[PDB]
């Protein structure tokens, strides 16, 4: 037997040129358009990750939802030299995928990538993986998962003054819970970019929550 994403990875291989992160991601598309399927992020919310990206340049990237690393490729490509992206997948094969993907890339040497779930994982991270702060935090991972996962980093203290928080899919199927407290806290200032998927229909979004640090007085 032979997994989907093992048919992906060796679509990859044999039509994307080594090296070079945007061949790979051509490749990807290409292989989903085919064969009709679909990665975690479109082109249309690509470009809303790489502005972001590109705006806020940061050091250090926690993304909690790998699957295959197109996410992973998509985001570690834009990373100046020196600046890491920690990537967490919750299924062992899809995170074995994921480093194939990132080996053959190019950008090995920038992703760490971390089998296991978010709750078990973001506690860890300042003891076992020595994160002081995250500069930018990207969740698309179980939706149920967006509203304890941030208060879980907020406890952990992985979030400083300027930690972007980019959350995806808050809108179609929808994280309620997430934009309400985002939206509604003192500690975000946030920023809603709309992703159109299909016209009148299925039109999604992305939050852009700004940590704004503990409160003082
Ligand atoms: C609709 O259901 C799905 C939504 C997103 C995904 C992709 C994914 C999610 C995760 C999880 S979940 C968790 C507590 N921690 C992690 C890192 N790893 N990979 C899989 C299924
Ligand atoms: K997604
Ligand atoms: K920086
Ligand atoms: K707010």
């Amino acid at each position: 037997g032979d997994t989907k994403e093992q048919r992906i990875l060796r679509y990859v291989q044999q039509n994307a040129k080594p090296g070079d992160p945007q061949s790979v991601l051509e490749a990807i598309d290409t292989y989903c358009t085919q064969k009709e399927w679909a990665m975690n992020v479109g082109d249309a919310k690509g470009q809303i990750m790489d502005a972001v990206i590109r705006e806020y340049s940061p050091s250090l990237v926690l993304e909690l939802g790998a699957y295959c690393g197109y996410s992973a490729v998509r985001m570690a490509r834009l990373l100046q030299p020196g600046a890491r992206l920690l990537t967490m997948e919750i299924n062992p094969d899809c995170a074995a995928i994921t480093q194939q993907m990132l080996n053959f890339a190019g950008l090995q040497d920038k992703v760490t990538i971390l089998n296991g779930a978010s709750q078990d994982l973001i506690p860890q991270l300042k003891k076992k993986y020595d994160v002081d702060t995250l500069d930018m935090v990207f969740l698309d991972h179980w939706k149920d998962r967006y509203l304890p996962d941030t208060l879980l980093l907020e406890e952990c203290g992985l979030l400083r003054k300027g930690t972007v928080l980019l959350a995806d899919n808050v809108i179609v199927p929808g994280t309620p819970d997430f934009l309400a407290y985002v939206r509604g806290s003192s500690s975000f200032e946030c920023t809603h970019y709309s992703s159109y998927l299909e016209y009148m229909k299925v039109v999604d979004g992305l939050e852009k929550a700004i940590y704004q640090g503990p409160s003082s007085d």
